[PDB]
């Protein structure tokens, strides 16, 4: 039904001098992303510092991005947490501010079973008419959403997609095979963009598209074109740059990276800190290595 | 200055058939635990389903338990989350309902650095006059609080202890050595209580204590008296019982195990689920092997 | 300078009824592989039971295979162990019996350092005129050959290729980037053939080519042309088959598979065991699932 | 029936300037060990550089050591490899030269199943009248000997003990419970000596005993006596010294340390290397921190 395209951007949440949401800055970023290869936007996810956002802040931010986007591009809210009843609640608030879909992380910290996760997600999906996108992220939640559990959930009418940040393209290939062709499997690891599309992934849910969305769209087109040498050169830029962006807890690297190219998005909330000088210089070098 | 004894219990939060906090049963539980080896109570932590509790529910639970306990035993509130300012607010609210200390978990899901975790814990600790216990749990949070971070934090007057669910008694031994005598180190793995205390741990923060607390206090005392053959046999029982309480996601096994011995404290909130019949049968068998 | 093709095959070693090498069944196997997509043969390596072959056997086997191959395809001898001195000696015997390259595994069991491995591999390389293929297999040896370490070794004149079974195509990409264009990087994991070649890998050192060589050859031709539909359809057969060959320790599965499809190559030597009648049935129905 | 005592030492193999076995230094070392707390000797194991020994060197070293010890202490020869037939042969030769027992490591590199390891160890044990000590070392063989497998093997009459380097004192506790009283369980991890004996282990198969075997014997006595705070100071020294001994690949550090305390045993064979000047300086300072 819906189509998030090939690059959904996991959008930072810009903050002012005091650490409150900066809604004018949110408006420059949303416009820039759309002008630079972003085909769908994920609002208030991990990369949006969802942990330190309040539910009132999350809803303000969803409402504001819905307005500024203006149907140019689907808007996905990160309404999912480790509390099912809380997730049903924030899901309904995002629906009522007119977001286009919801992203639902695998619950973190409380280590649910596969059956437990199945009911979590079945219940939040039952709570909305909207399209749902699953988010598998063992590297933050510990648990995997097993291939079998995903295949079961795809069977549900408004569960349409999965961001798979498992780092394993063999697991993805199994999910593509065993799910219907209208179930869209997305990589959630930038550097695996090319190999995952190689095996059938529709695209990437990205963090590096904040700074190299055009190049990414280029890479994808060149690989779909059978121009492998072209794609591989761009693939390697993506990998280099992605690595510079996770040398410290994300999203401080990518917020700092955006500043270094004249788009200030403020700093970060504790427990995250700003880059050290050392860290700044290192990222700086990599941002300079980007061709123009 | 503050002493939590040998067995601090990570107390479940009893629920009714409709998943609401059952305060009468909480009273029954508090008094049972104190009559059966519990030397300190942790309220509203992981085992108490902190993830599915509202801020308002947590503070009401803290208050009830401060009131029931009536100073017989110290009361420790799990106020720390992956969000620092919110961890500060919850901590004030708990200070105000009369708790004796707070426990602060290593931030889950957002994956902070050691310097970020250092500033996290420092800030919460500087916000309260209460004693502070750390909580290392890489098996739920992914990150470890490093030994050196733990040591730096130990130097803060009101950071007086740590629960190390890290699974590694050599790391514990390094913390013990490098910290002053007045920093208390607890195991957070029931199965390791015996070997942890051999290397100089003060005791355990326990889940198995809900059902075999009397056998645990007895195990500790035999060890302390050099009755090694006795301690080994009880340790063997503790390891067998503890394993049976974590075949499904905690705290569900232990809430079932309490119902089996007469204290029915309800079920669990989503994304967690009741034991299956097959799962109950297995657990039953193990409880039926605890000596009378 | 030497060209191993898109599909090198890590050849099983046929044993007779008393467990000795079956030289006639070896002849038959070699001729089959070359007829079914294999572009280079790897003799007496992990998959050909190197741990249970005597050094005499290894050399008798290298000789015969060279004879039967008759220069149709490169022959690569598996002459590296975790003993540098013995690896030089067998590399020498191998050379005298006229193989075309040697393959050298990361030392297993003794856990050498990056610098130790560097000296291991540099010393074996310098002992011989032949081309050398490195073999990274942290899943059997535990240590990895680090990108920097592979790069330094690539600068050595006869070190021409790597087989990388580290399972990580992002490590692969980095070896490709930082090495000269004349350093061939092969996947050592069947299922990663397509994503690997996507990022610039030259091909695969395969086990599954024993039973689906032609299909893999077709998948690679499809992919190199830009026909991603048929590539992905065959990639999915590859992954399924590969998986069925690794449910019991290798090479017991693929030897058994060879017998099911019409080329019996005997059993294995201890500590390896025959598949259970039940493991047989399971594998047999994956084999019957291959389109004929 | 046979008693290896509290501290079996995993003995290094002294090499001369050319890398050949040094029998004069072997003799010096056996006598030093025996006067400094070693209650049994493991010859030609991992720590003795078995990978880079020839079969003939191994048996030569078994012989020399046997005749030097002159029945003063049991001699355990490390005849087990990842090849069952080879292991039967080496075991038959060790037996003819008069060792008291054999150690048998879980096969490395070829990744055998629990039932393959069962048949591998059974066949080898059946081949000799000598006592047999199992060796679990997943940090070098990747596979684990499962608790059930160990229990089956302990029913064999000449399979009388296990060195468990699995890092896990709870798997050790289970083995102890499930096997009979006459199956002895040692730690294979020095740092874990104290807490392993707490849970019922007979003692330690050790590397630190080459330099602080007197202190270990002191610590063990203190624990058995109930002088727990005295055992804990020695434990801290154990763990700290042990860690300096595994910063580079063992046994280069313990051979370095031996020279520092006046017992030169030469260097190591490739693929292992001498400590750097750096690594030496750092190890030295830990050796200086031992009380003399």
């Amino acid at each position: 039904m819906i189509d998030f395209g090939t690059i959904a951007t996991a959008m930072v949440t810009p903050f002012d001098i005091n650490g409150n949401i900066d809604f004018a800055k949110t408006t420059k970023l949303v416009n820039y992303l759309i002008d630079n290869g972003t085909t769908a936007i994920v609002v208030g996810g991990t990369t949006g510092e969802s942990p330190t956002l309040t539910s009132e802040e999350k809803v303000a931010l969803y409402r504001h991005v819905v307005s500024v986007v203006d149907k140019r591009v689907p808007v996905i809210a990160g309404t999912g947490s480790n509390n099912t009843h809380a997730s049903i609640d924030l899901t309904k608030k995002a629906t009522e501010v007119g977001v286009d879909a919801v992203m639902l992380v695998a619950p973190y910290y409380n280590k649910p079973s596969q059956e437990g996760m199945y009911q979590h997600f079945k219940a939040i999906a039952e709570s909305t008419p909207l399209p749902v996108m699953l988010y598998n992220v063992p590297g933050r939640s510990i648990v995997q959403i097993s291939v079998d559990t995903v295949v079961r959930l795809s069977e549900i009418e408004n569960i349409v997609a999965i961001k798979d940040a498992g780092g394993d393209v063999l697991t993805m290939t199994e999910i593509i095979e065993k799910t219907a062709d209208d179930f869209a499997v997305y990589s959630g690891d930038d550097g695996l963009t090319l190999p995952a599309m190689a095996v059938g992934a529709k695209g990437i849910v990205s963090v590096a598209s904040h700074v190299i969305g055009n190049e990414m769209q280029e890479m994808i087109a060149a690989f779909q074109a059978g121009e492998f040498k072209k794609a591989q050169k761009l693939h390697q830029l993506l990998v280099r740059v992605t690595d510079s962006l996770f040398m410290a807890p994300s999203p401080t690297p990518v917020k700092t990276a955006l500043q270094m190219v004249g788009l200030d998005v403020g700093s970060v909330r504790l427990p995250l800190l700003p880059l050290t000088e050392e860290e700044r210089v290192t990222l700086q070098s990599v941002m300079q290595s980007i061709p123009r």
